């Protein structure tokens, strides 16, 4: 279709499938295996990318070009890598992935939205869609084209360190929140075939339904462990939201470290190929988790040859290596040369990777848009995160007795008030894990507003605000306070560090709540990724709010505490009486909750 040097795959007017086939037919085995290889930016260089024909890069949690980097620094980094990939013989652009799981959360100055458990509490799929839309803009602000979200785990045991990444223990709520996907990627057209990948263009990102499948079903909530459940239960609880994801054109699916009835998901051909590809008709690409193939074996990494064989034969398309790419490529090349993995399997993998790249426009826009840098941390998106944080709050108690005056809403005008607790003025704590660092961090780690700052921004000018992190009982009684707001809870964690058999908050939290509430009427704000042992906090407090991990916009919290809006959030999970009850789910025989799924008190805006 015209000039003498015409190449069909480079022609933006051609159908995606024609472009995929034209490119695939030209590729060497080295070029094919390169597309299947995703590496960390920490090990990437221009020569490595060109020489190994690398298909993808990622930043893991905390993998950043430098601390405090601007949106422009991220774009320049990603473009540097892209320039090397575009300089290969065939000029196939790489796709760069990152965990933008509550906003573009590795990036300094990005808006940080509430984590998924709090979004489940909103029962507002359209809010979640809008969060996906804003997240895509802030990811593209940094030049990145692919987010490893949503996590559609159905957490069935809150002792799991990733329970906060699950919208709900109720699969119906998780299915509803798959609206994140068309927010991140754009709405699919009228015609759309379920299972096809979709991204609208350069202002949207490829998404990733993860982690397939039953990651939220593991024994005792042990992260990466075994999910012991029959097929009916797997299909009724853990699978349904994957189908909604196919219907919404999710571009990629990431496999789980977990096992199902003792079979590693990363080696499960029946589920990855038999079910996801052949039954759900998924036509995007399947990516491993990080060293996911290594962890098929015990010990992990003890037979990397088998890891490669088992995962590629199971049907995985792209491997998040992410560091030992020379070994990965060498082993896989050996398997193909030896006939152990057929060329048909390689060609399927590359067909799916190329299909996503062409569909999303990556060959037409391989480089970042400098005009998008200013989308990072935009006030409109902070206003959305503030709405979301407010809607996520669940009011658990509002007066010690049913005849006391309701404590909330609090008045904005009072002579003197106390703000207290380890979580009242700690932006890192209020964001939780997957914020700036992999495991999150403590203190002022990014741009945002802590609960204390939000209180100071809300109250009348005549209201004197005193902050004390851990006041003793006498300080409070002698202080002439009208009321206190005390915020306590979990410290940030991610993945196995978050697995927790006791679910009791760190001290001094309960002691601070008891000291404060013993001296003046108090509203306790509990920051956590999950239900935690709460009876002692409830007993001490006039009012108690479960605020989950509300993100950078602490004014979401004070918007409800001071009655600008009423409380509307409802528990998206069961609140247990004791960890000895666990697992305990709405439907079980011994179902004896402290607060059932769907519980939440309300207030009216003042
Ligand atoms: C589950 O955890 C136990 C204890 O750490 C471990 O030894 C076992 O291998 C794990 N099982 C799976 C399927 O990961
Ligand atoms: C509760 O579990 C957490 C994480 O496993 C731990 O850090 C804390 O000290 C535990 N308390 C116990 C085991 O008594
Ligand atoms: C909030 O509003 C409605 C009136 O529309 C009422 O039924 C509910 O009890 C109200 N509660 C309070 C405390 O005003
Ligand atoms: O899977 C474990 C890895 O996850 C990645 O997101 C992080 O960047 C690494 O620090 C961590 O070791
Ligand atoms: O950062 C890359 C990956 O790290 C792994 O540790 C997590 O399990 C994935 O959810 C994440 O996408």
């Amino acid at each position: 279709h015209h000039a003498a040097d015409y190449v069909l795959y480079k022609d933006a007017t051609k159908p995606v499938e024609d472009r995929v086939a034209d490119l695939l037919g030209r590729m060497t085995l080295a070029e094919k295996i390169g597309q299947m290889t995703q590496i960390e930016r920490l090990v990437a260089t221009p020569d490595v990318l060109r020489d190994n024909f690398i298909g993808s890069l990622l930043s893991g949690g905390g993998s950043v070009p430098r601390k405090g980097a601007t949106a422009k620094e991220w774009q320049d980094m990603v473009d540097g890598f892209q320039k090397a990939c575009m300089s290969t013989r065939l000029g196939i652009p790489m796709i760069y992935g990152i965990d933008a799981v509550h906003g573009q959360n590795n990036v300094y100055g990005a808006t940080i939205f509430p984590h998924n458990v709090g979004l489940g509490a909103t029962r507002d799929p359209y809010l979640v869609k809008r969060i996906g839309e804003a997240t895509a803009l802030e990811v593209r602000a940094t030049g990145i084209q692919y987010a490893f979200a949503p996590c559609i785990a159905v957490c069935r045991d809150p002792r799991w360190g990733r329970c906060y990444e699950s919208y709900s223990e109720d699969r119906r709520i998780v299915q509803s929140m798959t609206e994140l996907i068309p927010g991140l990627q754009g709405d699919v057209p009228k015609d759309f075939t379920s299972g096809m990948p979709f991204v609208a263009g350069k202002n949207k990102v490829a998404a990733c339904a993860k982690h397939f499948v039953g990651d939220g079903g593991t024994v005792d909530g042990i992260n990466e462990n075994n999910t012991i459940i029959n097929r009916e239960g797997l299909m009724n609880i853990h699978m349904p939201a994957y189908k909604n994801a196919m219907d919404k054109g999710v571009s990629t699916v990431m496999i789980s470290y977990s096992s199902w009835n003792g079979v590693k998901m990363h080696a499960n051909q029946d589920l990855v190929t038999g079910y996801l590809k052949d039954t759900l008709k998924f036509k995007g690409f399947v990516i491993s988790d990080w060293e996911g193939i290594d962890r098929i074996t015990t010990p992990a990494g003890s037979d990397y040859s088998y890891s490669v064989k088992a995962s590629i034969l199971a049907g995985l398309d792209m491997i998040m290596v992410p560091n030992k790419y020379q070994q990965f490529i060498s082993i896989l090349t050996g398997h193909v040369n030896g006939g152990v993995i057929p060329m048909s399997r390689i060609d399927d993998a590359v067909t799916r990777i190329l299909r996503v790249k062409f569909t999303m426009g990556l060959f037409e826009n391989p480089y970042a848009d400098p005009a998008m840098a200013e989308q990072l941390g935009k006030q409109e998106h902070r206003d959305l995160a503030r709405e979301a944080a407010r809607k996520s709050l669940v009011l658990l108690k509002n007066g010690k007795t049913s005849t006391d005056a309701p404590l909330l809403p609090l008045p904005k005008k009072a002579p003197k008030i106390l703000v207290a607790g380890s979580h009242a003025d700690n932006l890192g704590y209020q964001c939780g894990g997957w914020t700036i660092e992999w495991q999150g961090d403590t203190g002022r780690t990014t741009v945002g507003t802590t609960i204390l700052e939000a209180v100071k921004a809300a109250v009348d000018p005549s209201t004197v605000v005193v902050f004390a992190e851990n006041p003793d009982a006498e300080f409070v009684k002698s202080g002439g306070f009208s009321y206190a707001i005390v915020a306590v809870g979990e410290h940030p964690y991610t993945e196995t560090k978050g697995d927790n058999l006791n679910l009791t908050i760190p001290e001094p939290g309960l002691s601070t709540v008891q000291a404060v509430c013993g001296g003046v009427r108090c509203a306790t704000v509990l920051i956590s990724g999950r239900p935690v042992v709460v009876q002692p906090l409830l007993a001490a407090s006039d009012a108690l709010v479960a605020a989950w991990l509300p993100g950078s916009e602490g004014q979401g919290v004070t918007d409800a505490l001071f009655g600008d809006f009423g409380f509307t959030g409802r528990l998206p999970r069961t609140w247990f009486k004791s960890v000895d009850q666990l697992p305990m789910n709405v439907g079980d025989a011994h179902y004896d909750p402290l607060f059932r799924l769907g519980y939440g008190l309300t207030t009216n805006a003042t």
